[PDB]
């Protein structure tokens, strides 16, 4: 069946929850279910994956989820190639340097603006040395620049400035739409596993999160802080045409999870990142807001997971690349390590370009001020001899 079968499994799970029935009952009713999938987006995601994984190591894997920020509809969903196999778009995965976007949300919510300056040098805290996986430093620079350069050190210091520290980061992530639980994880972003607080590694993307969670949380940002629960079912009709559910008819205001000024300043900091990240601006001069991620393998100089998550006002797409075993250096066929700015960014760009083909280029709202800064700070008579 293909990627199609993974979509069918999510749709089924959603219907079971909607109707409070078991699968045996569902499958004998003769229902016709319209999904949220956009064919054009779905094909673009599938093509992009095949193009960039073609000829690589067969243990390489990817997952792609695209959500409409206007309503939470899942427009494209790629969890793997096998209908009855594993769905990497629901796996608990480390997010590495992409997670620190939530620390930026947390900081802006406490009135710290994009111009706030922080040291980016290496840091040691409780015996652990903290350095930047992507290998950049700026001395001291503003937190917008630190986001673009993926400065984990800066954001670790920023987190420790916040009221609540790592809990502020988890609270912002959860509010954005990172789910509080999923299968295999009863309490996300919790060190004890029971609802207790995270440790400092949250800002380093060390907790497990799903690709669908990242696409959804970034969609909240894309919608100026309005959250919509992600869903796969658009409409359900009975065997003889009675509408039993229709997402179109429901109360489609969302919930204001993040204040608009905060979300719009996050977007402003993220706008340059696609182009900065090895020239992955969207085709045709279309603006975007994006964030790369890489996780470190063990405490080596190798990488394990690589991410690109980014959006326009009309689509938010998260892309992960890793390996099926999850226990080995992430490298291309050339031998080189995979960072978020490489293959996951290739896939994100191709997916988004193909999904948004046939639409005009949108622009982002002008941000208003937070902590004294609105958006990213911008960059004789001669007599001789005597």
């Amino acid at each position: 069946k293909g990627p199609n079968g993974l979509i069918e499994r999510q749709v089924t799970r959603e219907l079971l929850e909607l109707f409070n029935i078991d699968e045996q009952t569902l499958n004998t009713q003769g229902l016709v279910v319209t999904t949220t999938i956009d064919p054009q987006a779905q094909r673009a995601a599938e093509k992009a994956v095949a193009k960039y994984l073609d000829g690589q190591d067969p243990d390489m894997r990817a997952a792609v989820v695209s959500i409409d920020p206007h309503n939470g509809a899942v427009r494209a969903y790629y969890g793997g190639d096998n209908a009855n196999g594993f769905d990497f778009a629901q796996a608990g995965l480390q997010t590495g340097s992409s997670f620190k976007v939530f620390a930026l949300v947390a900081a802006l919510e406490q009135g710290i603006g994009l111009g706030y300056q922080v040291d980016s040098s290496p840091l040691t805290v409780d015996g652990i040395k903290i350095t930047n996986v992507e290998g950049e430093g700026c001395g001291t620079c503003n937190i917008a620049e630190a986001l673009k350069m993926s400065l984990n050190t800066s954001y670790y210091r920023l987190m420790l400035k916040l009221n609540g520290g790592p809990q502020a980061v988890a609270d912002a992530a959860h509010q954005a739409g990172i789910a509080s639980s999923f299968p295999g994880v009863a309490h996300t972003l919790s060190e004890d596993g029971k609802g207790g607080p995270p440790n400092n590694g949250i800002v380093l993307g060390q907790y497990q999160t799903r690709v669908i969670d990242m696409a959804s949380a970034y969609a909240t940002l894309a919608a100026s802080g309005i959250y919509h629960p992600p869903h796969f079912v658009q409409k359900v009709v009975s065997a003889n045409g009675q509408v039993l559910f229709d997402a179109s008819t429901a109360d489609n205001t969302g919930d204001q999870r993040i204040p608009k000024a905060v979300a719009d300043n996050v977007t402003a900091a993220m706008e340059p990142i696609a182009g900065y990240s090895r020239g992955h601006n969207l085709a045709g001069g279309r603006d975007s807001a994006a964030k790369t991620g890489t996780t470190q393998f063990g405490d080596t100089t190798a990488n394990k997971d690589a991410w690109m998550v980014g959006y326009t006002p009309s689509l938010s797409t998260a892309v992960w690349v890793g390996t099926v075993k999850g226990d080995e250096p992430l490298v291309t066929a050339s031998g080189a390590a995979i960072y978020g700015s490489g293959l996951p960014s290739d896939i994100w760009k191709a997916t988004m370009d193909g999904a948004l083909k046939g639409t005009s280029n949108e622009t982002f709202p002008k941000p208003t001020e937070v902590g004294g800064y609105a958006g990213v700070p911008p960059p004789e008579t001669v007599i001789q001899p005597t």
